[PDB]
């Protein structure tokens, strides 16, 4: 149904508003990124190791809000086969401070691996030519490790540490992006998560602001991704949380 | 008309599943504070002077997302009469991180004080129950500068700093939390003020997210606030970056 299609994607765009147009979201990334060079300075490694810092790339370092926004203006679900062609339009923007954050890491004795599931098959062109543009250092093929088979990135940062790294860091805008255990899980479990880790918030997990997707959506009901339209619709309204309007 | 104010709403519901249900929005609000106490213990003020923080309430200490959620549920635009019913519930949460924030700055030698826009003649009774409910230390009527006459707070930062003060971090949603430099102007504006003291957020400015309203949504179209339900739609709408879909 196209009234389903619509009513799903006009539920972004007060969130999209935000993000494209708001200075707050830029202090957000602002501050993110002036927290993660604090930690950066700070951080020990055992002897021998390199210092790397992981970096997720969309809505961390990446920008990718127009393909949210042709998704609020031709009322497109989210697909994977429009998304292949965003990345190979080579129009992504940077979030802010990113590239100084990027570039100050990759000149002062640590090295920024990305780790992302863009894909490395048919997404890695596009993506590096992006990232040269945007003014990164550092995007040789061997800082990438972007999607193969699987979606959870525990295995990628295993395989940074086993080339001599010790990871100081994480930067992302999803739980995802500091390791499995909240992976495919509800949002109850992943606030869990966050709880038990609430200390290391700005200081060794670095947070960016995405209210436009990501895998907090995912955990609004079991299943969610599997759902048609008019069923997400559904798991997005039955998780609001309401005030009954009485005192 | 019913349909633009069911629209209007439904715009919301995404940011809001964000903010209620995700571990994301959680984990910034714990950055947020985690960074907002490193600045704290670091900041040194001038002789004779005693140290002050500045917190806004609404989306910074103090959560509101039932209020959100009730209009969405009752596609109800915001409305001031409304809002004073729902602070008068006395169902404010807390948001992540802010009590322990807060009760640790009065404790050593700071003192937190609230420059709110809950109104002081109609709200001040709700906000200070909810707030000791919640577990805030130093609610007493003397740490609050709630709104009388004015929207924009520099005025009420300087009556502070008239008490001997100097103010050594601001904490808020919304720029206008940090002075009147932007106060009723454009998001061009706004993110240009950001830009402009970049460095100073996560240090002496410190951000919670808001994706659901704040002076980014008037910042969307000259008049916005004054525009109808149709206006205000049509200027989100339009305020949308797309990608053109082609490469
Ligand atoms: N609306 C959306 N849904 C799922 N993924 C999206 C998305 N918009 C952007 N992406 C990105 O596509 C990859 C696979 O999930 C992820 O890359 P990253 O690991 O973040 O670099 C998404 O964020
Ligand atoms: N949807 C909304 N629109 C305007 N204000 C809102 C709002 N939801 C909550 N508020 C709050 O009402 C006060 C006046 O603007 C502000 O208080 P604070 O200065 O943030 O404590 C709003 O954030
Ligand atoms: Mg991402
Ligand atoms: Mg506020």
């Amino acid at each position: 149904e196209e009234h389903a299609n619509m009513q799903l994607q006009q539920q972004a765009v007060l969130g999209l508003n935000w993000m494209q147009d708001s200075g707050e979201y830029k202090a957000l990334a602002y501050q993110a990124y002036n927290a993660a060079k604090v930690a950066f300075d700070h951080a020990k490694v055992a002897k021998g190791k390199k210092k790397a810092v992981v970096a997720d790339l969309n809505e961390t370092m990446l920008d990718n809000s127009p393909y949210a926004g042709w998704q609020v203006q031709n009322n497109k679900p989210f697909d994977g086969k429009d998304w292949t062609r965003w990345v190979d339009a080579r129009q992504s923007r940077a979030v802010p401070g990113a590239v100084e954050f990027n570039n100050y890491v990759n000149s002062h004795n640590g090295k920024v691996f990305y780790v992302t599931n863009r894909k490395d098959s048919t997404e890695k062109s596009g993506t590096i030519d992006d990232m040269k543009r945007l003014g990164f250092n550092g995007v040789e093929e061997s800082a990438f490790y972007l999607k193969k088979d699987k979606s959870a990135k525990a295995a990628r940062f295993a395989e940074i540490e086993k080339q001599g790294y010790e990871i100081v860091l994480y930067v992302g805008d999803n739980l995802d992006d500091f390791g499995n255990t909240v992976y495919g899980k509800l949002n109850a479990d992943r606030r869990a998560f966050v709880d038990q880790n609430q200390g290391k918030f700005g200081k060794t997990f670095i947070m960016l602001p995405n209210a436009n997707y990501g895998g907090w959506e995912g955990g609004l009901a079991e299943g969610y991704f599997k759902k048609d339209t008019q069923g997400q619709i559904k798991a997005r309204l039955d998780a609001v949380q309401a005030w009954d309007g009485k005192l």
